[PDB]
RNA sequence: GCGCACCGGGGA
RNA sequence: AACUGAAGAGUCCA
RNA sequence: GGACUCUUC
């Protein structure tokens, strides 16, 4: 209160522009210390600076003395004039926020200027008025965050000291314009020596003033003595000429040392892969192939999953016996033997429990009702007659005869006899395997089917819900050796007529033991599987066979492998069952490397290591077999006896190599990914020397001291001119390269076309609330006493661990391990000393029993490991809901987070803010193959690295080579890459090893504060870079969190280790960093370092650095060595695309090729860019960002995205489903994959539906696609196509109709009858009045009976939990999201909807087990299963199924039902209405073509197929410019006609245009129409298809495929809307030609533009807002009258539209008329 | 026969 | 009681 | 405008 007053009397008397006007009201506002006197001041002062710019805006005069009218007119009281001849400009100011209130107050001054515009126009001076309304305090007089600062303290003054009016509120409504870094002159700057000491380093022997010719002397003698120590070999060589023959040697000899075979023949390997494995013994062995049984049992599964849960060991047994009766009926009478596995049958859920100990156990439990106390054979009968009634309580429906339940005297003497169904869980050799291994042919799809099959009942493991297991198997260590199973789990499946089952114990979706086992051998085979890694070989048989023919179909050309194809065929095969049998992350790895090997042999020069990046650690035999058989075929197609053909074997190995992708991203284990991620993380600090371990908020003297010397040492690098020369593998970026960097970018040297660069303070992207909003993660810190936590506590801790190793020991260590030794006794011990929960060894036991004692007294085990964590997390959108329940302002951006809210920091100094430091937190990615460690900050975090990112991409879009903003400078990336390799030219396929690891924000900053952006004023440049320098700073101090499960297995590790408890004494680097500190006693929580800018966290920043290091780069190898590059690059990718004599050097001199290649990687690790060996140069393609570019020929990823579309997606409705993969599979077709593999993956995911037990209604998927299906069409046109074909012969009649109806529609001619006639009520009457109305023959009476069943017709399908009008709602939402209670109603619905959608079971389990339960919702508030609608449809008479080919449903529902009293004729829809609103609504979008014929081609070209005849295409499109209707076209039509629902839902969110429409917007015919059909039916949208079309983007399709797609044809605005308001405005009113008042014109852009093209193309855009003036047009304002432009009294200019029929509507619509027609009459001539 | 950071998972 | 920062495209919803 | 899914960095 009393010191904000004070502060903004500084702040404004510091800063405030030296204009006299305004210094009288400074001087009156320092003085009024009367909280309401200075506020009442100080909204004065507001107000004249606003007024004082205005009218230096419009050129008018102000009136600083007031004078009133008559004064003026002598040499009420206006805010300006010009009166000058007979033309007089009165202009008054306002600023009201409030859309509606501006509008009283336009109009109040209207009146106040009509009310003496005619006594003033009487006599002598015309008047002119002229309003200059403002919509907030903005005020460009002072500068532009005080602004921000000065309403901020005026609007609290009157909100804390006032309250004794709620009018003038746009002191809420923020009043900046700039990205918000600015901002931080509001708070205490408290930058001590360690700022001044780090600027100092980047300031010191840094020379950034040299001229070009100092930078050109100093590099080519950089030059000189790099190739003089180069050739005299004291610099290592890192390129290698590429041999293509000892390159092939060296991927045969990759292994040799790890034991695999010199060589192998095809005989021998197929030998070896067919019997590798237990799953690939089984794929190719000789497997040589109603009842009350299943009443029972499919009853009983609902009985007790819909009662009491924890069903006892009494409860089971009695269904158990039930079935064993009903088994026992069904053999007497009907004699039949299936549903048994020897002695053992399946019971409830999925139980197979045996017969022997069944029996048994019924032994003991009847023998206790002896003494219990009719008999026993009529006892037991009573069991389960009272069990049978209270089953039959809960409401039978299915059949179930009780008359099998008579007695028990059958079990008595009931015997099956049999084999015994076991589980292996020790390797067995290939030699109990029961079947003649290695017989099924690969030639076949007999192996395919069979994993097909197999996988399927892997997936449908983790469907079974875990209940008692009464009755263990095996006691003590045969537990897990041969166990002979007496009650386990188990799913059948059926392979060519033989009953084989998957038997296991643990339900779940961990990684278990499998037991196939079969009714005539007993087990089969047996393995360790992890279920949810198998999904991919579902029903795709006949998709993974069509991959491996397309890809053969390559390679069937070449002359000279014409005898090696089947050798090919089998070997690719071969790798896609191993990959899809055994889906390892070491094989996933492995066959990823596979296209770096590929890419350098087709190319010229590779990184000398190459081939130690390509080998991978393998370790099972199943892997080395994977290497075997890729090495096979790599040695068949790249022989050197082959020549020809090359693109399409480069083409083969490398869909061979994204082979990978049909292995899951998930991780195989999370604990190891993480450790791995955190060694990835460590590793590089630890190796440079900064690991500050456990810093705190207030940083301590030796915390500054070790960052600034390891600062020092970042900057300290050396190369070719220190005796030990370059030191690649080294952190840091030299100062020479530095200081000559930064030299000729201050030079003009770089980017030259001689430059301008502008200010990216003003330029940057101003960023809202629901930018940073989203589902994903953020930290949420925690606070004790007041102060954040950041140490774990290493009391808590180790008690943790050792409670954790205790519950190990006790599973695994108690029943094992030799229970008289060491480890025993010591783990014992150890773990009696833990309570509640249910040698210097003797040193550290004795202080862990005093730790664990502490601890326990304090405390016992959920409570002790919360109280261990340091953090929490949430997502983004409820830390920003709950941030903005602290800001006071309307417009929610993120400088209103970061400074202006309740919880803002309030000083800073160079470490961090006020309220802590930056802290991230570390996680993992699952990708393909690799590890990435992710860095999650907390929301101040992110708020403070955008505004950082946001300024770095300001600078990086004014310089040009930059791919990652920038979709333009992308197209022409590739291309500039097409066109290089057309030409043959040399081509450096770049990539960057470490750039997250490695450069650090210190390189930024020093990089920054090296820099000059404007040259021409040097203040604001210096005071911008010092914002950016303070927030570089917090980024280099910032806290990395150790995540909680890496200390928790640390400190595991560490007393086991201490307690002697491990095998070896081998440690990696990080397990020494943590023993260390535990040993001292302290808990490694956070840690800081110098390097790691974070992964991708900094990503706009490192990306601008690319730019400009590598354009120096460039730039020195130009100056050195003749030539030039080409370089396009996207933050650490990057193609460097060589100029013609560079490539004519390769040829004449490589030597010196290759030390240009040099002396650009040491140029380039001077500057902290290390080039990954994955690197390659050559003719032969290019790459960047996984898009291959040969020469000849197009390289489709066919395996990439086959492998996307058959793997779990993580859908939950089967609608959802279908429209993913529809998605996926047009992604496909437009990157290479044929159209017949695209139709087999939909017939695949609708067998994947159909399995799930869901109707395939035609609405799902069409799968008979063409190639214009997906080039041309849309979703919404494969739907029309299908069905099209289910019923051809009455679309027609629909078509024909249509076409007839749509061209009426568009001229404007048939509305009332369409529109409230018939869109509306009765379907069928409807469409056959259209009919009709139109002179078309209507739909046959059979043809309207058509149908499809919509079973979410009343309300969306239920799914199981784990755990006002559509266009009103769209423009309100699209408007009101830059609102504080705007964001926070969106931001609450998606909370909400989010908290919802997660609890939801999603996948293909997931999908099953929803479509199984009572997902339907009936009529009025039930729920019933899809069977019981099923029912209900078939007993119904009448209503028939009919199904095409594939399995589409539709039906035949005769039209008399929904009046017989049929609750079932709900859910069905006509299916010729729903055809007719698709067709319209994507005949609206896509264009009129759509409702042409469709003709089939009749080719008969007899042409060849051509597999790799790729072509690039472009959906074709007709409008492009006439139908781009936007946001303000619904607007004002939606304001037209519907005025009081607009004012009240759309007027009061709605800024940047004012309501300034005037009432001459075109009045759009076919769009009122749609609007007004939107408002009242909610059913079909018409209106988001306006605004919609399909996008140029190129698709690579076959090109004869082409030939065989169906053929069907049938058939600046923006600009000139601004000239129609202008030439009719001027009639009405005579304006004045002002930025303002032009550009307030709702219709206007954002020399063809004629009268106005002088001050629009350049002046109105640049932002100087001055009056056109006849200087400019071919210090006067010229006001436009009717029908020209004046100066004095004459029309020095004239503009007109080209006026039209319709357009003359609008002006003779306005409500003087005859007056204005007749002066418009005049001016038409000329 | 899984995981394969030595450490976990593999019958309530 | 775990999975970020961006780029492109598509679908759905109100 | 929000959500979701694929590919890329
Ligand atoms: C911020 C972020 N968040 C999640 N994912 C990210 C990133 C970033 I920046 C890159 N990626 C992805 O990581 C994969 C390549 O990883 P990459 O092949 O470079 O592994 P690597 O160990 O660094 O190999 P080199 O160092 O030898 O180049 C690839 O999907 C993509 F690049």
């Amino acid at each position: 209160m009393e010191e904000d007053i004070a502060y903004v009397k500084d702040l404004v008397s510091k800063y405030l522009v030296d204009n006299e006007r305004l210094s009288r009201q400074k001087l009156a506002f320092l003085v009024q210390t009367e909280p309401r006197m200075l506020l009442m001041e100080g909204l004065k002062l507001l107000s004249l600076c606003i007024e004082v710019d205005s009218c230096n805006a419009n050129g008018c005069e102000h009136n600083s003395e007031d004078k009133s009218v008559e004064k003026i007119l002598h040499e009420v009281v206006p805010d300006g004039y010009k009166l000058t001849g007979n033309v007089l400009i009165l202009l008054e100011c306002f600023v009201r926020s409030s859309p509606a209130n501006f509008e009283q107050k336009y109009i109040e001054d209207l009146k106040k200027l009509e009310q003496l515009r005619e006594d003033l126009k009487s006599v002598d001076i015309n008047l002119i008025p002229l309003i200059d309304g403002r919509t907030s305090f903005y005020n460009e007089q002072l500068p532009d965050w005080v602004n921000d600062k000065l309403r901020d303290t005026l609007f609290s003054l009157l909100r804390y000291a006032q309250e004794s009016s709620r009018l003038c509120e746009s002191l809420s409504m923020t009043s900046g314009r700039l990205s918000g870094i600015e901002s931080l002159n509001t708070l205490l700057d408290n930058r001590s020596d360690h700022y001044e000491e780090i600027i100092a380093l980047c300031h010191q022997g840094i020379n950034n003033k040299l001229t070009a010719h100092e930078v050109k002397l100093q590099i080519e003698e950089e030059y000189q003595v790099f190739r003089n120590r180069l050739r005299g070999g004291e610099i290592k060589c890192q390129f290698m000429r590429v041999n293509k023959d000892h390159l092939l040697s060296e991927f045969n000899k990759l292994y040799i040392d790890d034991g695999v075979v010199v060589e192998e023949n095809l005989e021998q390997l197929t030998h070896q892969f067919k019997r590798a494995s237990p799953i690939l013994r089984f794929l190719y062995s000789d497997i040589e192939g109603e009842h009350q049984m299943q009443c029972w049992r499919s009853f009983l599964n609902k009985v007790k999953s819909l009662r009491i849960l924890n069903t006892r060991r009494k409860l089971l047994l009695i269904f158990d016996t039930l079935i064993l009766l009903a088994s026992k009926y069904d053999h007497i009478k009907q004699g039949c033997l299936q549903g048994w596995l020897g002695s053992c049958f399946v019971s409830v859920n999925d139980r197979l429990v045996s017969l022997d100990s069944t029996k048994r156990d019924l032994k003991k439990w009847i023998e206790r009702r002896q003494q219990v106390e009719l008999s026993k054979n009529q006892i037991l009968s009573s069991i389960i007659q009272k069990t049978i009634k209270r089953a039959t309580a809960a409401m039978f429906g299915v059949d179930m005869s009780v008359i099998g339940l008579d007695c028990y005297d059958s079990i008595m003497n009931f015997d099956v006899t049999g084999v015994t169904p076991t589980i292996s869980y020790q390797k067995s050799q290939e030699e109990t395997f029961p079947y003649a291994m290695g017989v099924v042919e690969l030639s076949e799809t007999t192996d395919l089917g069979r994993l097909s099959s197999l996988s399927l009942a892997l997936i449908n493991s983790m469907k079974t819900s875990s209940t008692v297991k009464l009755r263990q198997n095996e006691f003590g260590a045969a537990r897990y050796q041969v166990v002979r199973c007496k009650e386990a789990y188990c799913q059948e499946f059926l392979l060519d007529g033989v009953k084989f089952q998957l038997v296991y114990q643990k339900t779940g979706e961990c990684s278990k033991c499998y037991a196939i086992n079969n009714d005539k051998v007993g087990e089969v085979c047996s393995f360790y599987a992890d279920p949810k890694r198998y999904f991919p070989a579902i029903f795709s048989a006949e998709v993974l066979q069509a991959t491996v023919d397309t890809m053969i179909t390559w390679i069937k050309d070449c002359n000279e492998l014409e005898k090696e194809l089947t050798h090919i065929k089998l070997l690719t095969k071969m790798i896609l069952v191993l990959i899809l049998a055994h889906p390892s992350k070491r094989s996933q790895k492995l066959l990823q490397n596979l296209r770096y090997f590929i890419m350098a042999y087709v190319s010229d020069y590779h990184h000398v290591d190459l081939m130690d990046k390509i080998k991978e650690k393998l370790i099972t035999e199943t892997e080395f077999l994977l290497y075997k058989l890729i090495r096979a075929l790599i040695s068949l197609i790249l022989c050197n006896e082959v020549k020809s053909m090359m693109t399409n074997r480069f083409k083969f190995i490398l869909n061979v190599s994204y082979m990978c992708h049909f292995i899951t991203k998930e991780t195989p284990d999370r604990l190891t990914d993480q450790i791995k991620c955190f060694e990835k993380f460590l590793e590089p600090k630890i190796e440079f020397g900064h690991v500050s371990v456990n810093p705190a908020d207030i940083a301590t003297e030796e915390e500054l001291m070790d960052m600034a010397y390891h600062a020092k040492k970042f900057l300290s690098k050396e190369g070719c001119t220190a005796p030990r020369g370059p030191e690649y593998k080294k952190p840091g970026v030299s100062k020479k390269f530095l200081s000559l960097l930064t030299s000729s970018f201050n030079n003009g040297s770089l980017f030259k076309e001689k430059k301008e660069l502008r200010d990216p303070i003003i330029t940057s992207g101003c960023a809202t609330a629901l930018d940073l909003a989203s589902n994903k993660s953020v930290v949420v810190n925690k606070y004790t006493d007041g102060s954040r936590v950041l140490n774990y506590d290493f009391n808590k801790l180790t008690a943790l661990a050792v409670t954790q190793l205790t519950e190990v020991f006790s599973r695994k260590g108690k029943h094992l391990l030799n229970r008289q030794d060491y480890e025993y006794k010591v783990q014992q011990a150890m773990s009696n000393l833990v309570l509640g929960s249910q040698g210097s060894a003797s040193l550290y036991f004795d202080q862990l029993r005093e730790t664990v004692q502490k601890i326990v007294d304090q405390y016992d085990t959920g409570k002790l490991s919360d109280d261990v964590r340091i953090s929490e997390r949430e997502s983004n959108s409820e830390a920003l809901s709950k941030a903005l329940s602290l800001t006071n302002c309307t417009t929610a951006m993120l400088k209103n987070l970061c400074f202006y809210s309740q919880e803002s920091p309030q000083s800073y100094n160079s470490v961090g803010p006020d309220t802590g430091r930056l802290k991230f937190s570390l996680s993992y990615k699952e990708q393909v193959g690799g590890n990435r460690e992710l860095y999650i900050g907390d929301l101040r975090t992110k708020m403070f690295t955008r505004l950082i990112e946001d300024y770095f991409e300001a600078l990086s879009l004014q310089l040009s080579g930059s791919c990652l903003n920038n979709e333009k400078e992308f197209e022409n990336a590739i291309l500039s890459m097409k066109l290089n390799v057309s030409l043959a030219h040399v081509s450096y396929s770049m990539d960057h090893s470490k750039w997250g690891p490695m450069m650090c924000p210190f390189l930024f900053l020093a990089v920054l504060q090296n820099l000059i952006f404007l040259s021409k004023d040097l203040q604001a440049d210096i005071k911008g870079r010092d914002y950016l320098s303070t927030l570089l700073t917090w980024h280099m101090h910032k806290m990395v969190e150790i995540p909680f499960n890496v200390v928790s297995a640390m400190m595991k590790s560490f007393i086991k280790a201490q307690l002697g408890l491990r095998k070896s004494t081998s440690q990696s680097i990080t397990e020494d960093f943590f023993y260390s500190n535990f040993q001292v006693g302290v808990v490694p929580s956070h840690v800081s370092s110098i390097l790691d800018m974070g992964q991708g966290i900094l990503h706009n920043t490192s990306d601008f650095y690319a730019l400009i290091s590598e354009r120096f780069i460039n730039y020195a190898i130009s100056s050195v060595c003749g030539g030039s590059i080409d370089a396009y690059t996207s933050s650490d990718d990057q193609i460097s695309l060589f100029n013609q004599d560079l490539t004519d050097l390769m040829q004449r001199d490589p030597e010196e090729f290759k030390t240009l290649l040099e002396f650009h990687y040491y140029m380039s690790n001077q500057l902290n860019k290390f080039i990954s060996p994955k690197s390659v140069v050559g003719r032969f393609v290019a790459e960047f960002k996984s898009r291959f570019y040969v020469w000849g020929d197009e390289v489709p990823l066919l395996t990439k995205f086959v492998a996307a579309a058959l793997h779990n997606i993580k859908c939950k409705e089967p609608h959802q489903l279908a429209e993913t993969i529809d998605t996926i599979i047009d992604q496909s077709v437009a990157n290479g994959v044929p159209v017949h593999l695209c139709n087999l993956i939909q017939l695949r995911t609708l067998s994947l539906l159909q399995y799930a037990r869901y109707p395939i209604d035609p609405f799902l998927l069409n799968c008979e696609t063409d190639v214009k299906d997906w080039v041309d069409g849309n979703r919404s046109y494969r739907i029309m196509r299908q069905i099209e074909s289910l019923i051809p012969e009455a679309c027609g009649k629909i078509r024909s109709m249509l076409r007839k109806l749509f061209n009426k529609l568009k001229t404007g001619q048939l509305h009332e009858e369409f529109t409230t006639n018939y869109l509306s009520g009765e379907h069928v009457s409807s469409l056959k009045n259209l009919c009709i109305i139109l002179d078309v023959d209507p739909p046959s009476e059979s043809d309207l009976e058509f149908s499809w069943l919509n079973l979410a017709a009343y309300h969306p399908l239920r799914m199981v939990l784990r755990q006002i009008p559509t266009i009103v709602k769209t423009i309100q939402n699209k408007l009101s999201s830059t609102f504080t209670r705007g964001a926070q109603k969106l931001l609450s619905e998606a909370i909400n909807k989010s908290a919802f959608q997660s609890s939801i079971a999603s996948g293909f389990v997931g999908l099953c087990r929803t479509l199984g339960s009572k997902c339907v919702r009936g009529p009025n508030k039930e729920n019933l299963y899809i069977k019981s609608i099923q029912s209900l449809i078939s007993n119904t008479q009448g209503i028939e199924l009919l199904t095409n080919n594939h399995g589409i449903q539709y039906w035949r529902v005769p039209l008399n039902l929904k009046e017989e009293k049929i609750s079932v004729a709900g859910y069905f829809r006509p299916l010729l209405w729903d055809y007719m609103c698709i067709s319209l609504s994507t005949a609206i979008e896509l264009g009129a073509w759509v409702l042409g014929e469709p003709k089939a081609a009749k080719p008969l070209e007899f042409f060849k197929h051509n597999p790799c005849d790729y072509f690039p295409l472009k959906p074709t499109a007709s409008k492009l410019l006439e139908d781009r209707v936007g946001v303000n076209h619904i607007i004002h039509s939606l304001r037209r006609l519907y005025p009081s629902m607009f004012e009240k839902h759309i007027l009061p969110f709605m800024s940047d245009l004012a309501s300034t429409k005037m009432k001459w917007s075109p009045r759009i015919k076919f769009l009122d129409l749609c609007v007004a059909l939107d408002v009242n039916c909610e059913a079909l949208s018409l209106v988001s298809h306006i605004v919609k079309w399909k996008r140029e983007e190129h698709y690579i399709v076959l090109s004869s495929e082409l030939r065989l797609s169906h053929s069907r044809s049938h058939e600046s605005d923006a600009v000139d809307n601004f000239m129609r308001q202008i030439y009719f405005e001027s009639y009405v009113r005579s304006f004045v030609a002002t930025t303002r008042t032009l550009g307030s014109f709702t219709w206007f852009p954002h020399q063809r533009l004629g009268p106005f093209s002088s001050f629009v193309e350049k002046v109105i855009y640049k932002g100087i807002e001055r009056p056109m003036f006849k200087y400019d047009l071919m210090a006067i304002p010229l006001v436009v009258h009717r029908g020209g432009l004046w100066e004095c009294n004459k029309r020095l200019a004239s503009f007109s539209p080209v006026l039209q029929d319709q357009d003359l509507e609008l002006f003779v619509r306005e409500v003087l008329l005859i007056g204005a027609l007749s002066a418009m009459m005049l001016d038409r001539l000329k």
